[PDB]
C-alpha cells in the first residue's frame, strides 16, 4: 500500500483500470476511422480530421485516468488495446453511428464507475469523474447525434452527395 | 395620476400595456423555435442560433415599451406570457412561416396602436411607434419572407438537405 | 426515446422542464421590479439596473436548463409565465426581501432536483446542478440578504434617504 | 436562524468550523516549519520557502471556509490554534514526512465532512468540499508523497548532500 | 549556542518568542472581527476588507519576529494562538474600539521588548524593534482612534446609517 | 485493386501493417513506461515527461505509416496493441534499458521492411523509411544508449541520487 493511499477501494482502482483501457480503445477505433475516410476510395478529408482529433481526445483522456490512479495511489495495470470492430466504417453516416454507440458505450462504463464511487464513500473519484468525464461525454454524444442527424436527413449514406456537403460544411 | 403625464390617454396606456405582453410573447415563441432547433434530432444550429437572436429582440422591444410606459407616465401592468401554440415546430420553413405569420401578427397589433395613437392626437407614442417599431417590423416581416421563398424554392420541408444547406448558407 | 437518451428518467426531464419555468418566472419578476423602480415616483435607477440585470441572468439560467434538456435527449415542454404577485414593489427594501425570498423559493426547488437526481442515480444531472446553479443560488441568497441588512440598518423603507444612499453606494 | 440560512444542518455548520481549525492548525504546523528551516544550523531556503507558502495556501483555505459559513448563514466561532507537535522538525525528509501525515489527516477530516455533506442531502456543501478542497488535497498529497520518496531515494536524512541538493532542484 | 549567537540574552530571545505569539494573535482577532462583518445579518464588506488587510499585516509582523530570532541565533518557540475574547464584535465602532484597544496592548509590550533591549545593552534589537514596530504601531494607533472618533461623530453604533456611510466612504 | 496502386506489392502493404502495429506497440511500451515514473514511490517527472514525448511520437510515427498506406493504394489493417511485457519497470536505468533494446527491435523491423523494398523495387518505399525512419530510428537509439550510459557511470539502479541528478541535468 502505496503511502498517499487513502479512501481508495481496490474495487475503484480496478474501475480505473477497466475505463483506461477503454478510452484507448475508443482512441483507437476512432484513429482506425481517421485513416478510412483518408483512403482513396472514400476521400472525406474532415471526416478523417475529425476523427483524428477525437482520436487524440481519447488518448489524452486515458492519460488523465493514468495520472489519477498514480495520484489516489493505485497501481496502473495496462491491458491490451482491442482492434476495432470493423476495418472498413462504409460510410460517413455509419462510422458517426458507430462512434454515437462507442460513446454511449463508454459513458456508461463511466456511470458504473461512479456509481461505484457513491457505493464505496469516495467523493474524491465522484467529483473527478463528474467534472473530467460526464459532462464532455455527454457533450460529445449530443454532438455525435447532431451529425448523425443531419447526415440522415440529407439523404446519407445512398446520397454520396450528402456525405461530401456534410464534409465541408459541417467537418470544414 | 403622475407628475410627468401630459396627453397620454388611459386607452394608449393599456395599448401600451397590450403591446408589452405581446412582445414578450413573441420573444417565448422564438425562444421555444429556438431551442427546438438545437434538438439532437433536429439539429440545425444556425436555425438556432437565428431564433434565439430574435427572441432576446423581443424582449429589448418589450424592455422599451417599458420604458416608454413609465416615460409618458403611464403604470405597466404585466400579465402571464403565454406558452407558444406548438411545442413541436416541425421543420425550418414551418418555423419561418410561423415566425412570419407570429410577425404580421404583431405588426397588426403595432398598426393597431398607431391608429389610436392618431384618434388620441398623441404624437409622441405616434413617433416612437413609427421610428423604433413600424420599420424594424417591416424589415423582419420582409426577411421573413425572404427565408420562407427561399426554403420553399430549394425543396423543404421534404428536402431535409435543402434546410440543412439553408442553415449553413443563409443562417450562417 | 432520442438516440442520445442515457440515465435520463423521465421523472429528471420534468423536473428540469419545472425549473425552466421556475428561471423564467424569476426572471419576469426582476423585469417587473426592476421598471418599478424606473418610474417617476420611484426613481431609483440602480435598483432598476441591479434587477434588470438579475432578470436577464434568470433568463440564461432558464436557456441554460433547455440546451441541458436537449443534451441529455429530453424534450422541453414550456409553460406559460405567470405574471409576478406585485405590481408594485413598494420600496427598495421590499423589493429586496421579495427578491431574496423568490431565490430561496428557487433554490429550494433546484435541491428537490438535485434530491431527485440522486434519486434516479444521475450523477451527470447532479453535476449540472451542482456547478452553474447551486452556488451561484448561495451567492445570490447571500448578496440579497447582506442588502436586506443594509437597508433595514440604514432606516428603510421609512427613510427614503437611506434608499437614496444605498441606490448610489452599494448599487451603483 | 439566518435569513439566508436553507438546507444547513446544525451538524454541518459544526463540522465547518471545526474544519476551519484544522486548516489553520495545517497553516501554523508549515508556518514552524519553514522558520525551522530558515535557522542557521539547518539552512535550507526553498524548504523554509516551500512551507511558508503551504502556511500562506492553509490560511486562504481557511479563509475561504470562513466566507462559506458566512454564505450559509452559518455562525463562526473560531477555537485557539494548538501549537504543533514540535519545536524541532529534524530534517528536510522528517518535516516531508510529517506534512505528508498532517495532510493525509486533514483530507480524512474533510472526507468526513463530504460523508456528512451527503447524510444531510446538503449538495451545495457537497460541491464546495469536492470542487475546492478534494481534490487539491489529493494534489498535495501526490506532491509531498513525490518529495518524501525522492529524499529517501536520494540519501536523506543521513545525507545532508542529499537535502540540499533536493532543496536546489526540486524545491527551487 | 549558535555559531552566529552574538550579544543576545536569553530574556531578549524569551521576549521576541513572547511577540510572536502575539503578532499572530492580533492577526486572530483581525481575521475574526473581518468574517464578522462579512456575516449577513452585519453586512460592511469594506470594514471587512479593512480587518481582513490588518490580519495579513499582524501575521506578516510575526514571521518578521521569526525571522529576526533566527537571524540572531535564537530558538523560535511558539505557543497556541488563543481565540479571540469575542465571537461576536456587536458594530462597525466597536470593533474599531477593540482593535485600537489591542494595537495599544501590541504597543506596550513591544515597548517593554524595547526596553528589555535597553537593559541588555542589544542595539541591533532595538532598531529593529524601533525601525519595523515602534513607529508603524503609532500611525496605526492614529488611524484606529481616527476611525473611532469619525464613527462616533457620525452617531454610531446607533445609527446604522453611519456605519454604512463610514464604510463606503472611508474604509472604501 | 486502387485506382492509386502503381509498383506496390502485397508483401509491402503486410509489412507496412505490421510496421503500423510495431509503432502503436512501441507508443504503448512508452506511455507505460512514462507513468511508471509518475508513480508516488518512484516520483521521477523528468523521465515521466521524456518516456510520455516518446509514446506521442512513437504514435505519430503509426500514423505516418497509415497515411502511407493509403497513399500507395493499400488497406489498412489493424491489430490488438499488446500490452507491455512490464508493468513495473524498475529503475530509471532498467527503463532505458529497454527502451534501448525496443528501440533496436523497431529498427530490425525497419531494416527488414527496406531489404523487402529493395526486393520488390519499391523506390518510393525504400526513400520512405529511409528519409522518415532510419535516420530518426538512429539518432533515437544513440540518445538512448548515451543516457543508458550516464546512468550506469553515476552508479544508477542502486544509486537512486544519480537517478535524481539524471532526471534533473539531463532529462530536464
Ligand atoms: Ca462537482
Ligand atoms: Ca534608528
Ligand atoms: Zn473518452
Ligand atoms: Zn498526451
Ligand atoms: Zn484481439
Ligand atoms: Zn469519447
Ligand atoms: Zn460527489
Ligand atoms: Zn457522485
Ligand atoms: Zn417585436
Ligand atoms: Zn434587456
Ligand atoms: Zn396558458
Ligand atoms: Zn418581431
Ligand atoms: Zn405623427
Ligand atoms: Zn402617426
Ligand atoms: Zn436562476
Ligand atoms: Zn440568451
Ligand atoms: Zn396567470
Ligand atoms: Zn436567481
Ligand atoms: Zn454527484
Ligand atoms: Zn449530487
Ligand atoms: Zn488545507
Ligand atoms: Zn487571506
Ligand atoms: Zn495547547
Ligand atoms: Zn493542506
Ligand atoms: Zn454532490
Ligand atoms: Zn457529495
Ligand atoms: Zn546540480
Ligand atoms: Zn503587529
Ligand atoms: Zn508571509
Ligand atoms: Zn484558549
Ligand atoms: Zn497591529
Ligand atoms: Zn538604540
Ligand atoms: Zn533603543
Ligand atoms: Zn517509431
Ligand atoms: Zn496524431
Ligand atoms: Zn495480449
Ligand atoms: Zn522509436
Ligand atoms: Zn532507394
Ligand atoms: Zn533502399
Amino acid at each position: 500500500t502505496s503511502q498517499v493511499r487513502q479512501n481508495y477501494h481496490q474495487d475503484s482502482e480496478a474501475a480505473i483500470n477497466r475505463q483506461i483501457n477503454l478510452e484507448l480503445y475508443a482512441s483507437y477505433v476512432y484513429l482506425s476511422m481517421s485513416y478510412y475516410f483518408d483512403r482513396d476510395d472514400v476521400a472525406l478529408k474532415n471526416f478523417a480530421k475529425y476523427f483524428l482529433h477525437q482520436s487524440h481526445e481519447e488518448r489524452e483522456h486515458a492519460e488523465k485516468l493514468m495520472k489519477l490512479q498514480n495520484q489516489r495511489g493505485g497501481r496502473i495495470f495496462l491491458q491490451d488495446i482491442q482492434k476495432p470492430d470493423c476495418d472498413d466504417w462504409e460510410s460517413g453516416l455509419n462510422a458517426m453511428e458507430c462512434a454515437l454507440h462507442l460513446d454511449k458505450n463508454v459513458n456508461q462504463s463511466l456511470l458504473e464507475l461512479h456509481k461505484l464511487a457513491t457505493d464505496k464513500n469516495d467523493p474524491h473519484l465522484c467529483d473527478f469523474i463528474e467534472t473530467h468525464y460526464l459532462n464532455e461525454q455527454v457533450k460529445a454524444i449530443k454532438e455525435l447525434g447532431d451529425h448523425v442527424t443531419n447526415l440522415r436527413k440529407m439523404g446519407a449514406p445512398e446520397s454520396g452527395l450528402a456525405e461530401y456537403l456534410f464534409d465541408k460544411h459541417t467537418l470544414g
